């Protein structure tokens, strides 16, 4: 995309922590930049609409490289992020408001460096990475998520020279569910053969997709969480086309460059459900803030090791809470990510290990060595209505069997529409982030 000159963009001041030993920390001078999708697209020498509603504008974007030409991406300016994204800093806390009201619906953020022209790319190998969160606002159907993923620092530009934003103006989303839904890849508009999604007033679908390997941190709302990995072959961002982005809608889900499930220990779904919860008897009391802590554990303990292990624990009101183990006859009572922690819950499950396919903790760590971007949003889900995190999925199977329950949701619950006025005014909160060696950050 070109940049447009309506307004500047200005990002939001974070600042984290950088870490050496517990409670010895430094302040790193960060910000928050909005996802390109969330931008104004206008005429590049007016104020014409190049997309409106879910539409692309048919006279200037008949094709990708003509869109591309007449068309250029706006700034955030400071007074708009409150105002019209939702988005507001108060020290170290970053809040984003769901539904901002000219409406605004969900919001996807990335974390700049200190110079504010490219990310701040996280090597997480042998690493903790840990912040404080509030999802008490968040009921079914909401996620509140914070991920890693392999974008490029520069969002692409010094690839596609027609980017001409950059990480500045938060291009180059890509993600392991290859989403066809971004609206700017590989430097130009991805308006061939866009179709609006029905029941998304704001969103639709192009001819390609964006993928990349992706490490969930954190996917949740009050009522469930989880962790994932999605490693891809190759990790680094990827168009795609066809059979490569392994669109659902053609049965390709698991023909695709990456790993769409993941391999996901959510504490719920491997069958504690007192883990986690919106009330002061749950082991962890989703109805106040919290610190979420992730190791990064590798096979030597160095940081030219293999990934092996993606640990987890909590710490709320100063109580440390270790993780939730896997609850089934027969199965070890894993408490973490590993290769074999996710060939034992996807064979019990019933579940393709796609994970596996490719390349296990070994690709994931790959993508974490190389350096990964910092994803902080909220969403609702209009494919699948956040079933797949809170409740019973598929909605027909039965509960008991291994795999199907991940919350206590109805499987009516997470219709857009209904989210979209009953938690209006949800917002996610995180803050304090810090990041370090093994054992440093709390």
């Amino acid at each position: 995309q070109n940049v447009g000159t309506q307004a500047a963009e200005e990002p939001l001041n974070l600042p984290i922590s950088v870490c050496t030993a517990p409670g010895n920390c430094q302040t790193e001078a960060d910000a928050v930049v909005l996802d390109s999708n969330w931008r104004w697209a206008h005429t590049t020498t007016g104020y014409t609409n190049c997309y409106t509603g879910n539409l692309w504008d048919t006279t200037l974007c008949p094709t990708p490289e003509t869109c591309t030409t007449n068309c250029a991406i706006d700034g955030v300016p400071l007074a708009d992020w409150s105002g019209t994204y939702g988005g507001s800093v108060t020290g170290n806390k970053f809040n984003l408001k769901f539904v901002t009201v000219s409406t605004n619906i969900g919001a996807r953020t990335f974390l700049l460096d200190s110079t504010k022209t490219r990310y701040r790319m996280f090597q997480l190998l042998n690493r903790e990475f840990t912040y404080d969160v509030d999802v008490s606002s968040l009921d079914c159907g909401l996620n509140g998520a914070l991920y890693f993923v392999s974008m490029d620092a520069d969002g692409g530009a010094a690839k596609y020279p027609t980017n001409k934003g950059g990480a500045k103006y938060g291009t180059g989303y890509c993600d392991a569910q290859c989403p066809h839904d971004v609206k700017w890849i590989n430097g130009l508009a991805n308006s061939k053969d866009w179709t609006p999604i029905p029941g998304d007033a704001n969103s639709g679908k192009g001819y390609y997709g964006n993928c990349c390997a992706e490490l969930d941190i954190w996917e949740a709302n009050k009522q469930s969480q989880a962790f994932t990995t999605h490693p891809c072959t190759p990790n680094d961002q990827t168009r795609c086309e066809g059979v490569v982005c392994g669109d659902n809608d053609s049965g390709d889900r698991y023909n695709g460059m990456c790993d769409k499930d993941g391999c996901d220990f959510a504490s719920y779904r491997m069958n504690d459900h007192t883990f986690y919860g919106p009330g002061s008897t749950f082991k962890l009391d989703s109805t106040k803030p919290f610190t979420v802590v992730s190791q990064f554990i590798t096979t030597d303990g160095t940081d030219n090791g293999d990934f092996k292990e993606f640990r987890r624990f909590y710490v709320q009101n100063g109580v440390r809470i270790e993780n939730s183990k896997v609850n089934f006859p027969g199965i070890t009572a894993y408490d973490s990510i590993t290769d074999e922690m996710c060939a034992a819950t996807k064979g019990l499950f019933g579940d393709l290990d796609d994970h596996k396919n490719k390349g296990g903790m070994k690709q994931m760590g790959e993508a974490m060595r190389k350096g990964m971007a910092l994803v902080m949003s909220i969403w609702d889900d209009h494919d699948v209505n956040m079933l797949w995190l809170d409740s019973n999925y598929p909605p027909t199977g039965n509960p008991s069997t291994p795999g199907v329950a991940r919350g206590p949701c109805p499987t009516t619950s997470g219709v857009p529409s209904e989210v979209e006025v009953t938690q209006a005014n949800a917002v996610v909160s995180f803050g304090n982030i810090k990041f370090g060696p093994i054992g440093s950050t709390v």
